[PDB]
């Protein structure tokens, strides 16, 4: 057997802490977590314990290590079946990987609403708080391929599946309540804008290039989702620390048949966190997957990513009433004018238990909506309806991908379709087609209703000459990133100079940098006059007398849109550093575990080396990484135990290690001897708010850190981190 | 029109240093470099310029900004062809990606032999030194997708197709002279066991982790591949700075039948060079195009990748006469056993126009021989042989991939094969099958000769039962290892138990790293107990007692299995940073530039904002990328010249990329009152070697910073870097 004899091959199938066990799939790692999608897909889930190796055709297999030869030196032979059937599988295994969104990570869960919604909708998985929908989930970045990195600067994708009794509704959405464009027929040129170009397949997983800034440069439509992007929402700290938004305005109906117009929100009830660049681009190096080890982690640890899903609702009669077009996905609603109304709880409790069979063959679709919800003419979601369906037919290899396991309903769906590539379902109904009599007509259609009932659209009036014309109220470009430029703390305001800066000292042609720069004086001359110094560019007095865009209906800030402007952090699931020297103080151990349990807050031991290391009571504490293989930019704070600290003192990677966490902004606590490590990141013998020092760690210490890691970042620090060389 | 009026949008049509100008498709970059390939390629070529924007049907666009609705708010219309023929088009633009080495980068370029190879081999090819033959190269990683970084920890592939007169030859090869395993039915396991694990898919681009270093501490056979990765071998400084195997023993057949085994070589002119792994892995994310757009840039600048192709030869009557077999891939044939007999020059010198067209979908396949070449039983090789015909399947979604332009054969092809998916050649025979009367029986089969005949397989006998079963000589697992280890320099040695060390530390299952460095211990004392050490493992009285493996037919070392043991440094292609200040000594920028633009050094001009800065005497200096912007891993050297220093003195940009540049052994140069940085990296009053420092740029500075750089790194430095933080 290859098993050790002590089990230790296989993980505890119980909640555990990141890095505690081996990771594992969810069904093995979490077996009584259920619901009915999860159940219904125990027909295809296939075990391995005792169980023969077999050929796919299940002739049990002798020899896996070897080929039919004609003696044992000789040549190959062609009747070797086994090898072959192998060998083809494997050569078949890849599948056109999605055109947008190609890197992405999912889990299972489940929604249900606080309240019935049934005076607004008529949708059924919003009918009742105590009916639960399944749902699956998929976060992905835009650019990149599958195999690019998560903690790139991008905008990412939300999309949820909802399993209902009345069919399958999915919310496909982005962490910005924004997009770019304003016409799905511009799509193709954006992404291939924002792609690699052409030439040379370059740059992977990065907006900072030639052709991207050319698009903007000439659409000024992109702007509100550019200042998006260059802020500090580009670079989230995790998929449970971001917003959601379905970006289209959308319709409510409900049984009396009157339409309300909305736009979905998620809310992240661990509070909204973002990295800051430096660490963001030194992490896709050093872990290119960040965020889908955070996610997978965070559900086996029980940290389960919860999100509130909110409407903001406007009656149809007010469908004129802003100074910006509802149906046009390039402006929010700002939340001081439509509040955002809680609506209900979605928790992704389980993973997957084979990321190509559930991540990668998932199919979403914003056109895939249940009765009680229908569209409206923002030509951006009307253009996403032809994409997602037509798409899937490459990407999945047909037309039956709703019977790929993880796509299919669990409620009941019967029509007269049939055939198609890798037909599943084996239709005994006589008849193919309706209206007939030798079936008397089955499976019927049903008239629309209250519940229960076929889906209707809404009679919208349509009058208009057939053009091919963007509507004049679509032509103001400048007003919503201003407003959203307003909205940002200083230190996010400077991140976002900062990112425009960064991204444009990239483009080779100069003169794109210089028209972008002119875009930035139409929203904000102190904007443009930050990022111009930065690029070496002088605006020109025309330039520095360009009239500011108008406020939005009155408002000259909307704080919801800052990441940071009012305190929402939750510190439960975040990961401190424990730095360990050779002879740990065991009190101040102690005492920091105690703490961080508490808070539900997880720890990492590092040292210089793997193995063990021996505390100065004898307690045995396990190496989780090196400092070099866990650096600072994979955790929230950093804390140094008192101990030998002479074995760690000269340490090249510990110093650096602090050095980093510091210029980051990461809260550093130092107990007793560890606070010779100071002089590293030079703090005055006074101290520093930011760093947590005291003769040993205890209550008040921890503490403090703890109120730290609440805040997220230390942003008072920015000033002093220009000077550190890190 | 868009376009600046200067006419900057567009590179000029020379060779041009990389960064000097966009880059370009080759077409447009150099359009005069042609060979018979390219050329043919000439017939799908499609311009652009003066052309009107149409459908594929031909048809004229008007208005590409807008779909057809009704009225200008209105819902978009079905009839909208023009928008849905451009969004199928994108929605169906991705194709699968190769199951392995989907991640690589391709040129173009010519092939020709010294002298004519007629005595050994009839293949057309090698027959002429005035014989020239198109080639195209792909060079790729191998776990990593097609969006995942360059610069990892990997084997990489080197693949040449050369279109000769009598057909197509591929030699894919990869850049180590021996593969992982030893039979191709193992091919799927091995590869699922480094590819990301299947219940995440993680990790990306990396064998650190648990299923890979478990299918090693179980399969000994692999140890010999996994030591070559693990040394700097698996990190190379640029495609051009790697050596190229094809691994197995093939057959060269001559005119008068007889076979000499053969094993083929490429070897760099440029040299071998390679990263140190805290340098490979940052640059990960903070180029991961690192290689890719060094190649492009490098073929750009006229500085083409050349490559000279060596074959090993073994008698027939030798098959038998070492310690190893022939036929097993895990082997390698030492050169001071088995001199490489240089053949003939490949020289790259022309980047394809359109990635996806020419580097996605071509299609290189090692059955892809010519008469003149034949086969053994390599039992890995005869499996390969089924897999390359069969992959394109799907891949390339038929069995006419020989049709996409980039894989047609320049001579003639004609056969009785009609139809298939995408099928372009329209035959006019009257038959599609032989014998046939009708068309005379053409095309007609060809006898085999001396030029021009058909192919026949060598006659070698067979003789054994039909088997599953690995040849005992096979069955040595340790001596390769060791002779490998032995060859090493000390440097190199340590930089190879630091990648094991790095690489199990990810390992979360302990027993798993126990296992492989019980596996070490079967190959060297010294190593096993040095990454044991770093581990926090203790062999046993048993381990430390292994008696080491036996000699390699009485080597005890071959410096050829070591990258840097023979002194091979070319510095033309290399790139330095020059760190600017806002009053630079001109006279040291002239020497410097000058000095470096002679011997065919790159230079990179750098300062802490973009746009210019004026010299002491007014020469204005256009600043090419911020630190932060071209980080220090991005060149081969740093000089820093004289002027006010202060300016920067206190950047905490400038000062780390210092500290990275020497952390990572490269050359540092400090002219005048750039002295002051000493301090920075802790350098003596007396400096130390690896720095040069002077009063000016003048006299024998820019010759001593060259002498450095044409060693590539400063190994004797190693000691000095464990205590910086950096
Ligand atoms: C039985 C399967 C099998 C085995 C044992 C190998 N390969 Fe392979 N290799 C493939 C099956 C395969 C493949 C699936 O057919 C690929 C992927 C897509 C393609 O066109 O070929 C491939 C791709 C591939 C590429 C990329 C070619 C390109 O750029 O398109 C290179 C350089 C190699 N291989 C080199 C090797 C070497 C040097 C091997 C051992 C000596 C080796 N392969 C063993
Ligand atoms: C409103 C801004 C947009 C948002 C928030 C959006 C959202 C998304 C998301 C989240 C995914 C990933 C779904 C998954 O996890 O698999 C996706 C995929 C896709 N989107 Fe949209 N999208 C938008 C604009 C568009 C437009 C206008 C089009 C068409 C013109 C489009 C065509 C596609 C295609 C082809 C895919 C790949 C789907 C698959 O292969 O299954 N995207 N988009």
């Amino acid at each position: 057997s290859l098993a050790p004899e002590d089990g230790s091959h296989r993980p505890a199938a119980e909640p555990t802490p990141p890095g505690a066990q081996p990771t594992a799939p969810g069904s093995l790692k979490a077996p009584d977590t259920r619901n009915e999608k999860l159940n219904s897909l125990e027909d295809v889930r296939k075990g391995s314990e005792n169980y023969a190796l077999t050929t796919n055709q299940g002739v049990r297999i002798a020899d896996d290590q070897n080929s039919l030869r004609a003696g044992s030196r000789g040549p190959t032979l062609l009747e070797d079946f086994i090898l072959r059937e192998k060998i083809t599988h494997f050569d078949h295994e890849r599948i056109p990987e999605r055109i947008v969104h190609a890197r992405g990570s999912a889990a299972h869960g489940y929604f249900q609403p606080y309240k019935s919604l049934s005076d607004i909708t008529k949708a059924d998985f919003l009918s009742d708080p105590n009916k639960i929908t399944p749902v699956f989930v998929r976060f992905s970045t835009v650019q990149g391929g599958a195999g690019s990195a998560d903690t790139v600067r991008d905008i990412r994708g939300f999309a949820t599946k909802f399993y209902t009794e009345e069919g399958i509704f999915d919310l496909v959405g982005n962490n910005t309540p924004i997009f770019f464009i304003q016409d799905a027929h511009k799509f193709p040129d954006f992404v291939h804008a924002v792609k690699p170009e052409p030439h040379w397949a370059i740059p992977q997983g990065q907006a900072a290039h030639d052709t991207f800034w050319d698009y903007v440069s000439l659409q000024p439509e992109t702007l509100h989702n550019v200042m998006w992007a260059m802020s500090d929402r580009g670079i989230p700290r995790s998929y449970r620390t971001m917003e959601g938004f379905g970006i289209h305005t959308f319709r409510l109906i409900n049984a009396e048949g009157k339409a309300t117009f909305v736009r979905f929100h998620w809310k992240p009830l661990a509070g909204k966190a973002s990295l800051v660049w430096d660490e963001a681009q030194k992490l896709t190096g050093r872990d290119p997957d960040f965020h889908r080890r955070e996610l997978w982690e965070a559900i086996e640890a029980g940290d389960f990513p919860e999100y509130e899903l909110g409407f903001q609702l406007i009656p149809e009669e007010d469908e004129f009433k802003f100074d910006f077009d509802l149906l046009d996905p390039t402006k929010l609603i700002p939340e001081e004018l439509v509040p955002v109304q809680r609506v209900g709880k979605m928790v992704l409790n389980r993973n997957p238990d084979n990321f190509f069979a559930e991540n990668e063959q998932a199919a979403f679709h914003p056109g895939h909506i249940v009765p009680g919800l229908d569209f409206t003419n923002d030509p951006l979601l009307q253009g996403r309806l032809f994409s997602y369906t037509d798409t899937q037919i490459s990407r999945l290899g047909g037309p039956n991908f709703h019977e790929i396991p993880i796509n299919r309903p669990t409620c009941p769906y019967h029509n007269f379709q049939r055939d198609g590539m890798h037909r599943m379902g084996i239709d005994t109904n006589p008849a193919n087609y309706e209206p007939n009599s030798i079936n008397d007509n089955w499976p019927r259609e049903t008239p629309p209703g209250p519940k229960r009932g076929g889906f209707e659209s809404y009679q919208e009036r349509v009058e208009g000459n057939k053009v091919r014309e963007r509507s004049p109220s679509f032509g103001e470009y400048y007003s919503h990133p201003r407003l959203f430029w307003l909205s940002q703390t200083p230190f996010e305001q400077r991140h976002i100079v900062d990112g425009f800066s960064f991204e444009l000292s990239k483009v080779v042609r100069p003169y794109i940098r210089e028209r972008v720069v002119d875009q930035l004086a139409h929203i904000d001359l102190t904007l443009a006059q930050a990022v111009a110094k930065n690029l070496g560019i002088e605006l020109t007095d025309d330039q520095l007398n360009i009239t500011p865009p108008p406020d939005v209906n009155g408002l000259k800030k909307d704080p919801s849109l800052s990441l940071y402007a009012i305190p929402d952090g939750d510190v439960k699931g975040r990961v401190v550093a424990i730095l360990l020297n050779d002879e740990v103080r065991s009190a101040d151990l102690l005492a920091i575990l105690k703490a961080l349990k508490a808070k539900g807050v997880h720890a990492k031991l590092l040292y210089s080396r793997m193995g063990e290391v021996t505390a100065d009571d004898g307690t045995v504490l396990p190496i989780a990484a090196t400092f070099a293989g866990a650096p600072s930019l994979t955790v929230d704070a950093v804390i140094v135990p008192c101990g030998n600290i002479a074995d760690i003192a000269d340490n090249g990677d510990a110093n650096y290690y602090l050095m980093e966490a510091y210029k980051h902004l990461k809260p550093i606590a130092l107990a007793g001897d560890a606070r010779k490590f100071k002089a590293t990141i030079k703090i005055a013998d006074q101290g520093e708010e930011g760093i947590v020092e005291a003769d040993s760690a205890d209550g008040s210490f921890m503490d403090e850190l703890l109120t730290l890691m609440a805040a997220h970042r230390v942003w008072s620090r920015i000033p002093k981190i220009d000077k550190i060389p890190a």
